[PDB]
């Protein structure tokens, strides 16, 4: 049979601040779809945050970008902000609810979607990705290793069946264009756009052989919204594994470095991302709870939970970075966060002045005098008596 | 009394992929043992998985090779496999059940199996080990060191009751030639052998003073079926312990170095066996969840799980792997599995192509074209301006 | 007496390619300087590079943008690379040297300049630095530690006579604007442009008690010459010290974190500036070797010469950075390398794209065929049914 | 003007054992060859070693394969052997001298060639790489990296050049067929074979864009001469380097993880290949000499000589390994040294017993007594007791 | 020809203390060898210390326990004394010569002695090793790894002509018994005896096959001469290496682990063996300078200097301890001494009581009152009271 699965985001409460949610958000959310369930609106469904960020992960028959599985996220997500965050003053409460109204398609409203459609598997494992304190470029570094660095997937020099790569769609979320390359005769242009991680971000991956669809990571052309721009908003990620698709171990190798990203305090610095493990998953009431943002409100951190499906049901989730073979990447991703944090507001470690989420250039420039670099230099000496005297 | 003391087991389906065993494949298997006990068909049993491999470890008074043993296990994972793993569409579901009907004997249709049968000692302390994402050959190297290196096993040299040594059963799996090798005289020799570990494997160990069996490690010569290869799937061991055999330190030291092994990802690398704890032992349900595969499907690992037997009653599991002090070794297993990945597809980190599970050699040489090395030499320009034009 | 220390710095030649100089370029250095003084033209001189950098440090009492010590410099830049770097072949022979004939000023013409002229003190102690594959705001995060930063120099708050601190030019190099800040009051505005370190460049620095100068940056506005922006070449500082300014000690505190800057290999990534060793310091031939750059033309790395001027002669150069204490800070940078290279061409270890020296965006922008994203979502089947077919 | 760059290597003799060379061999080489180039044979040349491994570096104008230049190094070889091994009994004495006489080429006579021939172009950096106790496939994964790998050279995607990527010509060495591959395109056939160090080995690379001479690697199709396969002897490779190729930074870079290679001990284990530093270098002597080998007659290292050609003249070497930075990737490698050996003689620490170069196999089955496997289960209890007895 | 090779070796004055030679003392032993040249008593020599140890290396046709060769190196010795260390009032002048005259055999005398007789081989690569602030039992770990562990010594397995193992011959110094003992065989009877270091010392080993003599280590049984013990004073030790005996590195790798070793400060304490660099080696002059002991009178050392014999030349030495890989082993044995060394006065860092070089036991006894432990008991109060009181 034909499922799909779709994962729908939104950050609509912190607990403190942008560190983790209340368990109550999760446990409403849950209740709801256990409803959604029980009217067949839904298949099935799992609930879990990583920070402050809770995704709704939904299986169904209704395809991609459905007007009632978009709707009824909105409305869990408005109904958790009403009775939760608002009642508990959360802080952020209800942030990535951006317009009044559902429209008909949650994207660009806030929330983030990554969804795919596909015949269901004789096995069909799939992995659901969430980031926090980071945008979804964060992902171009692991979904260009998974599905074409053969240092990372072995499948794609070993395994006869892997051996024509992968078709990536890439969206230019500033001029809203999309790129379609292959790898990998286009290995190095693909690279070329994606190592700017800010504008051209991979949306979707294709199986080359069949077209099958191999993920789908989340991510929006850019808007404005009243101050607020939307799109790169912290990002969820679906990736189905093996039989002519990377196996579940080549996925998570991709996480097994922990590159530098951008987010982390205030949208506006490069940390690393690190692969963190839930504090608890619970399989049956569909519930885990991901891991807190803390130094600097991150480091930014990605978890993973793998599960299998059966004609539209989730038996999972399935925490895969909880490994001691993990233990080492965590650890050097928190050497790294004490590194680069020594670094305090200089670039790199401070983001680009275009890619800055926060700043006060504007009330900079209106205190502080200029002058013209060529006067300048004839009246230094005046200009620095000026200010000492 | 005596007592037959068997370890048979299998990977019949994965969760997601072959990371780790949904746990009621462990529930069913353990319910359909307690079953056999009451009808007296075995004494006492205990199951476990370590990754995607579920050991039943049972005890009994029918001897090796016996066909109600080995039945009681086939159809313990037939079931499992009907039941849950089908149901579930796990990951390769069944994949170790490689005839569709029980012959007799369950070695040669997928399943591993080590068994030894002897005197109940006054005090009988043994450890089971299974390891996943490996060959049988990865226990060569601690079998020599527990029951031959004076260097980890002291009682060699300091115990007057071991100093005569022990007689190894050595299987060619390929051209399916048994050796028998005693030490200290033979090591050289011995070590000449098992030192090429995917072809030369550690069968049976006895003790040299009595003949007396000291350990039984699952290997089976090579045969095919369907596509497939059998009889160097994932291994499980049994060692006695103390008393004239190696005492449980020594056994355990044996495994204190993390070594790199064969297997891994598409059963095609080396990495290095980490020895890891268990998630939970429930002595009381009979049932211990043992770790999970994340990295790359690894790295390798293997648990340890000692038991006391009294008339054949299995008094443990206890995790012997569990100490602070095997937190160095997980450590640097952790730190070597990262070394050497970053070598990507060549060899040594890639096996030889020989040892091999998985290959696209004959899609590669199907599509490149060779040229006689002789003549290429005389017209290397003409070829290589006829690639660039 | 009133004295002007000047360094006047380009790259001419490699050897090989980017790593280093060769040796006959800086001993032809020094004999041409050595012939200047001999005719008055200037006091006293020091001839070293780092990596393939030269800086020709001169003393004088010419003052600041004397066209006879820029001219001096320009002739010494032409002869080294008519009759060393051209005729052993050098890789970028005359690279920095942009104009075909002097004009008055060599700033703006590709080689850079920092000078300061002051009436020598009692002791008059100062530091010159040189950092190769950088741009000069490599040096902000330093300049604005040693200066504004009480946790790097303990006299902000323990010596009364730097309580007042310090006064910055800052040159805006895209917009050609300067901006005058002061510290401790305007330090939150002057990081806000500084931490923008390819664009807001700190060029002096002078004590505010006084006026007195106390660092100076080389830096210059951007301009366009053939292919190539310059202003942003490779920096030399120079830095005076003690007594109201800070100690030396302070001053190279300052160095002891290797932050992240942004060139490293071509000039399109961001790595740790490792303050490194000179391999000889020669006080009497006037010549110290510097270090080489390796692997991936890096990691960046700032030489520290220390020298007590006393009228106009120049005593010294002490290697400052010369001290076991730093080497743990150069081992911290090793570390941070190999870990930043494991990230290959993304965001932020590849830099952001206005930044980048190299680009190939153009020849890709060039062959891949973009579609409007509104259209794409409704033919998407499409689009990848003909990529696959 | 076109000018051939040759490499000509042998091992004719340790000191002591295969630790070093004894330096008056060297000094011998240097004085042999310059009166080759009084005599107008040569241009310029080089004398180095890398452990007891000699490289004859000439620059010439008689092309690739030339018997005069072949014949100059057999004979330079010759007369060290003569007059400087077998004077102080070096240990083996003229190894790598495998026939009595000269038959126009050297290449399967021992000795090693890596060779090129290029118009010298208007900046020309060159690298000479030496590597002591491994096989020529130890540079397969650093030549695909600087050629292919975009996490190493950064050029194949931001530089527009470099863009169209390069051909490989790929040796196998056991049936003597050369393969064409090109990457981007060809990258995971490429690995398929190249992965499999031992057989498939890159002999030559070449620019896609017009053809141009990249990289020499030295190997030979396997032969038989007295007990010894030739061919596979310690490897020196030639890369140039800058505009269009890879940067001597990034060429570099593909040694700075130091990867598994066969050789060590014996030629029969993996180890790490450390990227060492020369002893000494002396530009004007013509001589550099290499690291020694010790622990386990190793770990493998790899030197690397940089130089700039002009007129056929090499200005250099630069020892391009000579960094604080490399020192980590030393430090790792003696890491990984210690932590491979406790492995003793067991695979993969040993070599696949088709790839040793040293076995005891032969005398090993001539004294153990096989049993076939389906009679020795019948019979194993007696088999056991008659053993024991 | 048959060429003898002895080493003598004392201790006749520190400086200061105990923590080096003055370099005096070696260019005197060398003149003086120098002379015994010219006068044909010798045919080569090499004059070196580690620590305060000297050791005359000495190559001539006498043959072992030579009365004019003994009879040379004790008047070297004494010349040494009295023209040096006296004259400097060292410290410990003179200690190691134990008699007034010369009796004919230095052995027993103070002066430590290792030699071996034998033909020249057609390459004869030997190693000479001198350990300071240890005793001869310090070299069993080593001796027994190089010659009877293959995890140490790979052509034990891989070597067809080393199958055949070594014959140990091993003094009991305080029964004053010789054992020979062969490996394999015998292996754990060896290390039950060879562990207890102090008493069970390995002098000599032979090759199995022939006899022919691979190592001799310098170790005299106990005698009693004024305060002092003699016989384990600090030992050299002589190895043959390579065709059938264990290669250069083989012999090596069984000092990269540096063990526990007796002696370190007042010949009382246990700590690791560093295996150290020589300050310098100078062929030419004959004469090696060692490394130093500082903290505690050491961590103990250990050099190695490698040689070709050519018709009884020493062409060497080579310092075979000198590569980064054995940095690893000298970094392990800093943080091991600093480790033990915590344990200040307490077994097992302060040797077992029979043991010590050094005790005040005697002095303790003398001044502290023992109680009978069952009278103690009845009046444990009455005595506790009174030393209250
Ligand atoms: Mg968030
Ligand atoms: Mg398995
Ligand atoms: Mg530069
Ligand atoms: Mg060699
Ligand atoms: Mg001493």
């Amino acid at each position: 049979m034909r499922v799909t699965v779709s994962i729908i985001k939104a950050d609509v409460g912190g607990f403190p601040g942008h560190a983790h949610v209340h368990p109550k958000m999760l446990e409403y959310a849950a209740a709801k779809l256990k409803e959604a369930q029980k009217r067949g609106v839904i298949i099935d469904y799992f609930v879990y945050n990583v920070g402050d960020d809770i995704s709704l992960l939904m299986t169904h028959t209704k395809g991609e970008d459905n007007k009632d599985i978009h709707g009824l996220a909105w409305e869990t997500f408005k109904e958790v902000t009403d009775q939760i965050a608002k009642r508990f003053k959360l802080y952020g409460a209800g942030q990535d609810l951006l317009k009044d109204a559902f429209s008909g398609n949650i994207r660009g409203m806030g929330p983030q979607v990554a969804e795919m459609e596909f015949e269901e598997r004789p096995s069909e494992p799939i992995i659901a990705f969430a980031a926090d304190k980071t945008e979804p470029g964060a992902f171009n570094l692991p979904l260009y290793k998974m599905f074409a660095d053969p240092f990372t997937t072995a499948g794609l020099v070993i395994d006869p069946s892997m051996h024509e790569g992968f078709i990536f769609e890439v969206l230019d979320v500033v001029e809203h264009k999309v790129y379609l390359l292959k790898t990998p005769e286009d290995a190095y242009s693909l690279l070329g756009l994606i190592g700017t991680t800010g504008r051209y971000i991979i949306r979707k991956v294709f199986r080359r052989a069949d077209g099958a669809p191999a993920a789908a990571n989340s991510v929006e052309r850019l808007s404005l919204i009243a101050g607020r721009y939307v799109g790169k908003d912290d990002p969820v990620l679906l990736v189905r594994a093996q039989s002519g698709l990377p196996a579940v171990g080549e996925v998570l190798e991709a996480f097994a470095h922990p590159h530098l990203v951008h987010g982390w305090m205030r949208g506006s610095h490069a940390g690393p991302l690190m692969p963190a493990r839930f504090i608890s998953v619970d399989p049956e009431r569909r519930i885990a709870i991901g891991p807190k943002m803390t130094r600097f409100d991150g480091p930014p951190k990605v978890g993973a939970l793998g599960f299998q499906l059966h004609e539209g049901y989730l038996e999972g989730g399935v925490d895969l970075f909880d490994d001691p073979a993990f233990d080492y990447v965590r650890q050097t991703a928190a050497q790294i966060a004490d590194y680069i944090r020594r670094m305090g507001p200089f670039q790199p470690h401070r983001l680009p002045p275009e890619e800055m989420e926060y700043t006060a250039l504007p009330k900079i420039l209106a205190k502080v005098k200029p002058y013209p670099a060529d006067q300048y230099e004839k009246d230094r000496k005046k200009y620095i008596e000026a200010v000492v005297k």
